[PDB]
């Protein structure tokens, strides 16, 4: 059974990604096989360089490039971190087949921004742009396809809950 | 304060429009704003849809809620339900008219479940979706301040409603 982790700028989907891997479960990043692949060549930043990988090889081309970093292995719970487009999931469902789930994990701009803001491209202005860029990849019909939605204003122990929840659910 | 309701096809976005109208709040349904408008301005056939592009051609896909605040008496201090924006652009419309208190709710069902709903053909229904998708509407819920989810009981999803509605309050 697979997951696809979606998710806006700052939703904290990654502390959802953190609690599946610490309940055994292969977690591949996808912005880490981007980051593992710009290691090999280089348009200038880790954006447009990922910008002329759909340009010149897919749609649709990075969830190719995930499902070859999984190996023929065999996990129990496969989790990718971060699809965009709904490209990325018929690519993975293609491949993977029909136990792949997309749960998004939800959290109003306000938050996201303020939580950004918080994090140890400051300005308001940025992060709104920063949002559309991420909608012109097409992660809203992720989420608007989506097989569940956890959100998250409010308490990590709230959150920690709504995904125990729609993990089993799914589980 | 402004409520904007958003939801994918099989969704149930009418329940919680339905359960507000029960509570007394005016509701705006744009797509019956929309069908008014059809009266003056579409023709012969267009097939609704057809003539909702046409008319975002025309006056750019901002209409829909120009018209929707045209409806609502420009006059009309008391807080108002519309149901159900399809585009960021509408968001953006409201706003300027109606200013900062705007809050954008969204009614979520797994399209396996929206569908078995709406049926109780699959291909229709899929295309129905990558149309409504193609006006934006995944990102007017990506950009939502409350997302409802609605699986099984009436019961919880009430539950669910009330929760936001206080809170928006």
């Amino acid at each position: 059974k697979v997951i696809l982790i979606t998710g806006m700028p700052g939703s904290g989907k990654s502390e959802f990604a953190k609690l599946l891997k610490e309940r055994g479960a292969k977690v591949i990043v996808m912005s880490d096989v981007v980051r593992k692949r710009y290691s090999i060549e280089a348009g200038e930043r880790l954006m447009d360089f990922a910008k002329r990988l759909r340009e010149i090889y897919g749609d649709g081309v990075v969830a190719r490039l995930c499902v070859e970093e999984l190996g023929t292995s065999n996990h129990d719970l496969v989790v990718f971190d971060g699809v965009r487009s709904l490209a990325e999931v018929e690519e993975f469902k293609r491949l993977l087949g029909d136990s792949v789930y997309i749960v998004a994990v939800h959290s109003p701009p306000k938050i996201r921004y303020k939580r950004m803001i918080e994090r140890l491209s400051k300005e308001i202005s940025e992060l709104i742009r920063r949002d559309r860029e991420e909608l012109k990849l097409g992660i809203g019909e992720v989420i608007a396809m989506a097989d569940y939605i956890i959100t998250n204003d409010s308490n990590y122990e709230e959150f920690k809950r709504r995904c125990e929840e729609v993990t089993d659910r799914v589980l």
